């Protein structure tokens, strides 16, 4: 016998007798569900506290890591939410700029194969605001082609109007007056 | 101990031992949603042969009935998707007119509220069909209307043309000439 497994359905049957379900595939579904939810959001809470405390690059790497899969092989979209949060605060204590561009990909990645609106949205917001703290102009205009990149991609017109909401805020907080003129730019075609 | 606890725990306890899953936890919602999935795909198969079987439009009713309220509470998009095909043959089947009726408000009402823009697509498709076969022009300007209610109701590009198509081609099939002239204006409408 594999180990945990008999505290495992002792738990389960504990839930059934005390709240007798009419269907006991339908409760296993909800009850062991539920204890997933409740293992991977622990695990989520954990790496962030361990990357908030890590004093190397390389340990933080190795957390976001194993976030960015966390987030992909999972299809619950508050987990995935939850997930792009604890990745947009790594970036925003980050200072090695390997690693916010590490996180940049995988946010952007997450968003273009995301059939999620709302996750997509959120995403989008996450992105403009590395963008808007960043002071590295190539940093900035990489992170604004990629919100162009998904307005392009999309047939969503909601979508796109809060990318071009999302720019303009960009362009009014960037200081290079080439690179204002570069994204005033982008918004225009977007616009069209 | 309720009746089928023994049988269900020892099912799951056998593939564990095949199997030997590294994760218990995920090894279980794995199995039981398959299970669950298989339980009620069958409810569905045995539901629609008992609609075809049927003599009497009272049974057919109680049949969509449940029918309705299987996919509501999904959220497996390949089971609302079976169940919306399986109440398009009903309808097809139908001489009943109140029963057409019954069945296009449901799949209207599926389509509103979905997020799903596959499932929001094949509904569409199933909605022109009926609005295709269909002697009667009330019912035909009925259907069209809550396509172009989804149509506007959309910010999605894609699906808007896809609606236009659909309405382009009921507008071909319909033999009453203010009614074609009716389509048509309305098609107008969406594509401006």
């Amino acid at each position: 016998i594999p180990p945990g497994l008999t505290e495992l359905l002792q738990g389960y049957t504990v839930e059934v007798l005390r709240q007798q379900p009419p269907d006991l595939v339908e409760f296993a579904v909800e009850y062991f569900t539920r204890l997933r939810s409740e293992r991977v959001n622990e695990r989520v809470k954990q790496l962030a506290e361990k990357a908030k405390e890590a004093t190397d690059k390389e340990e933080v790497i190795e957390i976001v890591k194993e976030l960015a899969e966390l987030a992909k092989q999972s299809t619950d979209s508050e987990l995935v939410n939850e997930i792009v949060k604890q990745l947009a605060e790594v970036a925003k204590e980050a200072t090695d700029k390997e690693l916010v561009i590490y996180i940049v990909k995988i946010l952007a990645e997450l968003a273009k194969q995301s059939t999620d609106s709302e996750l997509v949205n959120e995403i989008v917001k996450q992105l403009a605001e590395v963008a808007k703290e960043a002071t590295d102009k190539e940093l900035v205009i990489y992170i604004v082609k990629i919100l162009a990149e998904l307005a392009k991609q999309s047939t969503d017109s909601e979508l796109v109007n809060e990318i071009v909401k999302q720019l303009e805020e960009v362009a009014k907080e960037a200081t290079d007056k080439e690179l204002v003129e570069h994204i005033e730019k982008i918004l225009e075609e977007l616009k069209k």
